[PDB]
């Protein structure tokens, strides 16, 4: 509360070991499905669904240009890209799986990282 504040938790290297973890993201083999925002011209039925659209890249401009205020915000859009795919693609599919598995690898990371 006022003039009443728990010890200052380090958050000086937030921005770049999230960086580091968007690098890890992007460089996995299954994140074909996950690297580009989804053709909404060219995707039946995306645009009206999917009402949050996310992708590595637009997560990627977002960090660079210091729009996300604090790490949770950028877990955040992480969750909401896998989210998405959950929400558009069968879980017995290519992508489906594809994200099983990415959601899998960044939570790991997210753990060991900052918890």
């Amino acid at each position: 509360s006022m003039s009443v504040k728990k010890p200052k938790r380090d958050d000086s290297k937030d921005l770049a070991l999230c960086s580091m973890i968007l690098t890890e993201m992007e460089t996995h083999e299954d994140a074909w499905p996950f690297l580009l925002p989804v053709n909404l011209k060219l995707v039946p039925g995306y645009k009206k669904v999917i009402k949050k659209p996310m992708d590595f890249s637009t997560i990627r401009e977002k960090l660079s240009s210091g729009q996300y205020p604090n790490l949770e915000t950028f877990a955040l859009d992480v969750r909401l890209v896998f989210d998405n795919c959950e929400t558009f693609n069968e879980d017995d599919s290519d992508i489906g799986r594809a994200g099983h598995n990415m959601r899998k690898y960044f939570e790991k990371k997210w753990t060991d990282t900052f918890k």
